[PDB]
């Protein structure tokens, strides 16, 4: 028990919805769609225990398409009217001694919001044991951790 294995399941993917008359005040001209990209937890669980930051990478046509999200949740929303490759970077914390991992979403808008969504899981191989200490004490537990004495 020298190196301990653990993965985490994440969710990662796009929202999307028909935009109407209410729409920010300078939204573009001719987008026709909201979308939201995104990397969450099952059950929306805040994932910034072993997430540092997402990195999300949008189409040369966006102003300033490196979207760096460094607090939670990681999700970003924008407009648009297509379709386009999104390339999304995963930072993780210290502990998990872990470099950045990569994922490629298909942005989709259609078919009524629609979901576009990948369940994947990230292994840490090598983790520091003070990323287990992080992992165990996030917010949820509800088991004992000591011998808690108890009737019959």
């Amino acid at each position: 028990i020298k190196t301990l294995s653990v993965s985490r399941p994440i969710i990662y993917g796009n929202t999307a919805k028909k935009m109407g008359s209410v729409k920010p005040p300078n939204a573009p001209a001719e987008h026709t769609h909201l979308w939201t990209i995104f990397v969450r937890g099952p059950q929306n669980e805040d994932i910034s225990y072993f997430i540092k930051k997402v990195v999300f990478k949008l189409h040369d046509t966006y102003p300033n398409p490196v979207r760096s999200i460094e607090a939670p949740p990681f999700e970003l929303t924008e407009t648009g009217w297509g379709e386009f490759d999104i390339n999304i970077k995963v930072y993780f914390v210290e502990e998990a001694n872990e470099k950045v991992l990569n994922f490629y979403h298909r942005l989709r808008l259609h078919p009524a919001e629609v979901s576009s969504v990948y369940f994947d899981e990230i292994v840490f191989n090598e983790p520091n044991e003070e990323f287990f200490k992080i992992l165990m004490s996030r917010p949820g537990n509800l088991l004992p951790s000591l011998e808690r004495p108890h009737r019959d």
